[PDB]
């Protein structure tokens, strides 16, 4: 049984922790991940300018794809630049047509919003990013930190990026590994 692959689309503005914790949770859990950059191979700053390389261009991440599940981190300035990109709705939009997970946190599903997926769904926010992700009523609100509703999973912040890490290894590689993958990480609950 081969190892469930995870794509991570990097943008500058990303709120690196939540860039971060969702990479490194998940490659703890055995899956393999690629942290794509939207403008190419080159180091990317985020948020508070952390510097992260990517592992490949988004270009070059697409052509080895189809991925178990689509990763948007947070960050206004890295949601926005998601939202704008024609590479991005191109990648969400063959996800949702084969039924693949998408997963975004804090301000990351106003992507969503900008390239018409998942319309209909529950979903969460940053509490800052309700107003721009209900703008038309498309997606129905929750305050839950981690919301799933069946293929569109969302999170709230750094806060909860723990939360929506390990809500995606339990939809990816079942409860069992979650548990496994989160007990030496320290958490509160």
């Amino acid at each position: 049984m081969a190892s469930k692959r995870a794509l991570v689309i990097l943008a500058k503005g990303a709120e690196e922790m939540e860039t971060v914790i969702p990479v490194d949770v998940m490659r703890r859990a055995g899956i393999k991940v690629t942290v794509a950059g939207l403008a190419g191979k080159d180091p990317v700053q985020c948020s508070r300018d952390v510097v992260i390389c990517p592992d490949a261009s988004l270009e070059d991440a697409k052509k080895e794809g189809p991925y178990d599940v689509v990763v948007l981190p947070g960050g206004n300035l890295g949601a926005q630049n998601l939202s704008e990109s024609a590479a991005v709705k191109e990648i969400l939009k063959e996800q949702e047509n084969r039924k693949g997970l998408i997963a975004a946190i804090c301000a990351g599903p106003t992507a969503l919003l900008a390239h018409e997926i998942g319309f209909g769904s529950k979903v969460t926010t940053h509490p800052l990013a309700k107003d721009k992700m209900m703008n038309g009523g498309h997606y129905t609100y929750s305050e839950n930190r981690v919301e799933k509703d069946g293929l569109i999973l969302t999170s709230r912040g750094p806060g909860t990026s723990f939360e929506f890490a390990l809500a995606i290894v339990e939809a990816l590689n079942g409860k069992e590994v979650a548990a496994q993958v989160k007990a030496p990480l320290v958490l509160k609950d």
